[PDB]
């Protein structure tokens, strides 16, 4: 049995009654048809508001039942508005066992003063002779045994609410928040003016460029007197946010900037968001200044993919003034693009 | 297999649900034709929101099902305006394996409230027949097997643009080296007479208590010594492990006195990583000092979990002595399990 | 034993229920032995 | 209808039983042929209006 995420048990409550009830010399029945006795109320410690009873005629009710003992039972209280039961009859014989048990297979919805039972119970003569037993020193045993069902209650047990549980992953968070706090003030960087506040040991496992020359043994005066100039304090404080948070929202607008940042920086992650941000970037009237950009900053990729568009649009961005700035400015430019057209193009005159 | 330039992978999401369902008394079934038997409603872990539940009728609908069980699936719960699903139906016998299993062979379309099943799904003769064990003492065990399908996405995936590798998040290895190049340490710290040179900035950024009492008067003079004693440095060195790496390989050796110092420490991710160790790692001889530890570290679910062994297991880890100290030395979590087996089960 | 257990729903509602547990550890030892070998097991 | 008074009501003779799941009512309620007539003003303004007492 395999174990299933969610399962339910259904209990049906039932409640046992058993009641012994002894009358003596019955042989005394003192009355004809139509006689009638009943027994105590009975019932159990809990819940102790459902009572019975029991009756019986000894001679009958009906005319089928000249020669037949009846036997019935009846609710005689009941704080509910109806209880369903089964109910098991019996006869002890003069060793006390059970015998002629006969009982009813189907619930009887009970109410107020209603009977079910059995007309037809016992054949009287049958239990008037002595050979059977069944009348010991003239004493008649009844063993009646009744089980009440309740109202239907279910658990609804769910197993292995799924598993335990886990909060989100907490790299970037305990960053951004000591950022945002910005406490534990290890130095001040002054550049053009605005100054940022940062740690050692962040910086130097982010850019190698930052851990080159705080590896040469002097920190104390870079961190007060730090020169930097090449990258200007926004995009400094774009670099700051890529770094701790872990985005660069508006790298669309900056793309170019942060490109040769990250040139300077030595940082491969950075400059490959660049390109990859450039790349869908590409029109027909700037893709050769696209293509000197990528020519200056060593962008591989990016001047592959100028190349192509280059190649795919030779019928609109050579039309461009843009192409032929390149071609007075960089002539080894046109040389190994007429080489590279010439070395694919292999046929043809 | 032929090189493609594109490729495309058309993914329909399953959802499987597992679900056991025992009658108790059902010969007692307390009614004629007409009766509907409710059960549960039940979901797994897939939004919460698809509950399911069962109608039953014990003698039949109608009279073509007068000899017949009927078996229905009803959804009672959905967050989308229709959900498709292809269901299941089987009953178990006495061993527990699978007998006269019938399937749906269309994964009908359910909205709210709608019905789908068998109406002629067992003959009641065959469940009465005790000679093939079918009801056993009076228990009707079926087993369902519930499969949604939702709609489908698509990759699209061309095959090598990607004309750039993608590094992944690399802030876990390189702090992870960082630790075994014990660089840019600012100041030193020893535990248990063993020297682990480790620097504040890192543990302040990393454990909240840490930056709680390391700004308050001890910075200043004790920053070159902190004094732990509380946990041994086998496992002190995969906390500061978790720390830096974000992650502790070695959990199963040692994953109790773990959760002692991750209690100590307020750590609530390494509380519920090692309570799912020790959750595989409940057996009978050991749960005493399970919720031992359980209660003493706070670990809630632990607790309820362990106890919920302990009511499933409650005929044989009474007498052992593990247990037998467990009370004598713990009252309130007898006291606890008291309240669970009492108020909650019965 | 057997009332506790049998009405235990409401016993540990009560003030007594936490008097018990305070000042006798050892007596909660019996009670939860018969509810646990006996009269529920059958999940 | 249209302008609010009851119309085409029919009621249980018996009183049923109702347990979690049990359902009970009229499958032959209405002609939907007669309830999309128009003249009896049985569909007003593209609106279903059902009166319901339990």
């Amino acid at each position: 049995g395999p174990v299933a995420e969610s399962w339910c048990y259904t209990q049906i409550k039932v409640v046992k009654f058993s009641y012994m009830w002894t009358i003596n010399n019955f042989s005394f029945c003192r009355e004809e048809m139509g006689e009638v006795i009943k027994s105590s109320t009975f019932s159990s410690g809990a819940n102790d508001k459902l009572k019975w009873c029991l009756r019986v005629n000894p001679k009958g009710l009906d005319e089928e039942s000249k020669d037949y003992l009846s036997l019935y039972l009846l609710l005689v209280s009941c704080p509910k508005s109806e209880v369903r039961a089964k109910f098991k009859f019996s006869i002890l014989n003069a060793k006390g066992e059970e015998t002629k048990a006969m009982e009813s297979q189907r619930a009887y919805r009970f109410v107020q003063g209603k009977d079910w039972g059995f007309k037809k119970f016992i054949r009287r003569d049958f239990l008037l002779d002595e050979a059977n037993g069944l009348l010991p020193d003239d004493k008649l045993t009844l063993f009646c045994e009744v089980s009440v069902v309740q109202d239907s209650v279910n658990i609804s047990g769910q197993n292995t609410m799924n598993m335990v549980k886990v909060p989100e992953c907490r790299l970037a968070d305990e960053l951004g928040g000591l950022w945002e706090n910005s406490r534990f003030t290890d130095c001040c960087l002054c550049v053009a003016g605005q100054e940022f506040q940062a740690h050692k040991a962040i910086l130097a496992a982010r850019s190698p460029v930052f851990s080159a020359m705080f590896e040469h043994e002097m920190e104390e005066s870079k961190k007060n007197r730090v020169e930097i100039n090449d990258v200007e304090p926004e995009v400094f404080k774009e670099m700051m946010c890529f770094i701790y948070t872990g985005k660069a929202p508006n790298l669309d607008k900056m793309a170019d900037d942060l490109l040769a940042a990250a040139d300077k920086y030595a940082l491969e992650r950075l400059k490959v968001m660049c390109e990859d941000a450039l790349c869908s970037n590409l029109s027909v009237e700037n893709a050769a200044e696209i293509l000197i950009l990528a020519d200056l900053h060593s962008a591989d990729q990016l001047k592959t993919q100028a190349v192509d568009f280059i190649n795919y649009h030779a019928s609109d961005v050579l039309e461009t003034s843009g192409w032929k700035s390149m071609v007075v400015s960089h002539p080894h430019l046109v040389a190994e693009a007429y080489r590279s057209l010439a070395s694919a193009q292999c046929p043809f005159l």
